[PDB]
């Protein structure tokens, strides 16, 4: 039934993001973006996006433009698709080392992938 269940349980997101977080902060080519960053803080501030991403599907993410978060970052330490890829690597790996299946990875990343072309296309009002 629900993507929560199917994960494994809140437990196993937590876990996932927290290895997550993990593997970023290890990357040398991410650690210039992260560096000066909380890493607990910044786990706080993603957490309703995370929350939406194992939630019920279809429904529509309506938080904080992803643009505008890491703007800072793009504009300032150049912050590039390639980057995100990597963080998106990460991803999928901290799920596959917590035992999730495949398939089920494949659903998630594949509610992430939009937010590749989210964070990284000029918008009027940037
Ligand atoms: C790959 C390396 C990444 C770096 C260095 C990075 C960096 C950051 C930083 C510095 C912020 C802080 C924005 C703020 O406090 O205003 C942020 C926020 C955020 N990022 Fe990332 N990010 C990465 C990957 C990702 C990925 C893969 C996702 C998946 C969708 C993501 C989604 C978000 C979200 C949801 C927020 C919070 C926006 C909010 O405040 O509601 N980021 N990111
Ligand atoms: C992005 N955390």
């Amino acid at each position: 039934g629900p993507l929560l269940q199917r994960v494994g349980g809140l437990d196993v997101v937590k876990k996932v993001v927290e290895l997550f977080y993990r593997k970023l902060y290890a990357d040398p080519q991410l650690i210039k973006y992260l560096h000066d960053q909380d890493p607990m803080h910044l786990r706080a501030k993603q957490s309703m996006f995370v929350s939406w991403l194992f939630g019920p599907p279809n429904v529509p993410y309506t938080g904080k433009s992803v643009r505008i978060a890491h703007l800072r970052i793009i504009k300032q330490r150049g912050f590039s698709p390639e980057d995100f890829d990597l963080g998106m690597k990460y991803f999928e790996e901290a799920m596959t080392e917590l035992g999730a299946p495949e398939v089920l990875r494949g659903e998630v990343m594949r509610r992430m992938l939009p937010y590749k072309d989210a964070i990284f296309t000029p918008a009027a009002g940037d």
